[PDB]
């Protein structure tokens, strides 16, 4: 591995796996390669890419310093983008899951595409990097309760907040990345994981959170990809101010145990969203996730004025407050009588 | 609190086999093992006859001294099984899945769709430990041969009417779970106590019955319980599985043969994707060294190991036709393909399982 890249103070790097849409029914497109070959030259900043599928469109930008950088190269992607959707007569949208598309791993790789968002925090040392991932693992549950935006799947209500997630929970290495206290042991973890033929490298190993010797980077992965771009570079405001809080103040001694109910409050979550109760691992103390996360509100502010994201933290704020549950609101819009094809032309018309 | 760790007398053993009940001419689960039940109520002998899911039978051992007590207490309930199943028109019939089957407590809350998956059917074995800490060190030395029982217990690659590629894919049913696969690191029995006072603090779990791991420790029946196995075909695997078991088992604790460290479960997790996805063409790696052979080799070399510890509990046959079987080049999972590779249909395919086990 190579050694960990000195990164810039906390720098930022966002991505999003957005839908691609075929009008009027609705449903995943398969032809949207055509789409990068229509921005293959009407992008500055920033970068766009497809999967093998051709239902998706990743957005991605360049390394900013901060949410309002993010925020204009995403503005400034989206305006290409929708023009050549258009011009194709083709519709981008985001969330977890499409809601009603049909689909060696054999059948665990046979189900629905899904859409993502990833955030990256630049790290100024390997070390760093291990704390930083550390410290985020533990909100990772607030992470997805904040971001869920896949509630249906082939049609149905999953009744999960977000559903997403479930795709990967049969791979080996899905979850959160096996414990290690610094750089030094996570070269040595990487080295005995890479025995096997199915890793290589660390791209292959898709825990919740990585680090990236590469960029100089941590990157979080459980996130939906959101209905709007405001929402996405909110939660990456989010990831930066609490890096910064965990990083700067180093409030906690990392340890082993502090992952005991790791996949039981990862769960909380994506079934229940902000409703979802994390449990403490050491003292058995159980709080919804509403609560807390106003807690994780309350404790990284400072640190968001620091980097520039206090809008990004008081916009979160003011949507645990008052509940704003996208699920749900999906859920409203179909028992107020829409359907599904219905619901997919919102958000299109949302996400533009 | 838990139990305190009920003293067994070592190495004995209680076997389960949750058995599938169709209904010919069509051959889907049954939803009457029921009155099948009801039918062998009494007429038990030694073991039980139980149930919880309509479609299944399961056949449970009492407590056995050795594998042919064992296998003596299952052809008595097979015999009996048997007979009330032909007076019921069902038969009966193993295997990890039902090949077409599709789906129809306080799980569905929690986990909604994804409990609502098809019948998965298991063999689960219980070896008698003396205490907390020998079942706590008997459970890490298992856990080095999972990808091992898997593999020669692979007997499951439909699902639902679809190929899924795997050679054993009931083990995967539960991977959505929080608690499923190893359970999570303690080196004796005091830090499992403090494990399990942490799990219990969730909703899920108030005993050692709601965990889904792939080997559980039991405080109350004094035993160490290996459920990572499909339900074989025949009784005479599933016997020959409860031997090798039971022969690793005191080769472990008399031999002590390995030093267990956190780090032995490295590769867990890949090592058990392997056998669930190429039986024992899997390939098996280890964490220390690197090496990687595949379970075929791998699983001879556990052969050889426990042979004298077979030899003095009354096992060998298990080990003996275990070792045909490894050197066979032949897996229930490709039989039931080239089954079907040949104009076989699934519901022929069941009929003829049905046929192996009686």
């Amino acid at each position: 591995l190579p050694d960990f890249h000195v990164s810039e103070p906390f720098t930022l790097g966002i991505e999003l796996e957005m839908q691609v849409v075929n009008p009027p029914g609705y449903d995943l497109s398969q032809d949207s390669s055509m789409l990068i070959d229509a921005v293959k030259n009407k992008i500055t900043a920033g970068e766009v890419k497809h999967d093998i599928t051709e239902s998706m469109l990743e957005l991605a930008t360049d390394v900013c310093r901060d949410i309002n950088q993010a925020a204009g190269q995403f503005s400034a992607m989206q305006k290409v983008v929708l023009q050549a959707a258009t011009d194709h007569h083709l519709e981008i949208c985001g969330g977890g899951t499409h809601p009603f598309q049909k689909w060696n791993f054999g059948y665990l790789i046979q189900q629905a595409t899904v859409f993502g968002q990833h955030v990256h925090v630049g790290c100024a040392s390997g070390d760093d990097a291990i704390y930083l991932l550390h410290g985020l693992s533990r909100f990772v549950p607030h992470f997805i309760a904040l971001s869920a935006a896949s509630p249906y799947m082939q049609g149905t209500d999953t009744r999960f907040a977000s559903s997403r997630p479930n795709i990967f929970s049969a791979f080996p290495d899905n979850g959160p990345m096996p414990w290690v206290s610094n750089w030094q042991q996570f070269e040595a973890l990487f080295r005995c994981l890479s025995y096997t033929t199915m890793i290589d490298s660390i791209k292959d190993l898709h825990w919740d959170i990585r680090p990236s010797p590469h960029f100089g980077t941590v990157e979080v992965r459980v996130m939906d990809t959101p209905l709007t771009l405001s929402h996405a570079v909110n939660m990456a405001g989010l990831i930066q101010a609490t890096a910064h809080w965990l990083l700067t103040e180093r409030p906690f001694k990392h340890q082993e145990k502090d992952y005991l109910l790791y996949k039981f409050n990862r769960f909380q979550a994506c079934r229940y969203g902000l409703e979802g109760v994390i449990t403490d691992p050491h003292t058995g103390d159980r709080r919804p996730l509403t609560e807390d996360t106003l807690r994780l509100l309350e404790k990284i502010a400072p640190s968001a004025h620091k980097i520039g994201a206090s809008s990004a933290i008081e916009a979160l704020h003011r949507q645990v407050v008052s509940g704003l549950n996208e699920a749900q609101l999906m859920r409203d819009f179909v028992a107020d009588g829409g359907s599904l094809i219905g619901l997919v032309k919102k958000h299109c018309e949302i996400w533009a």
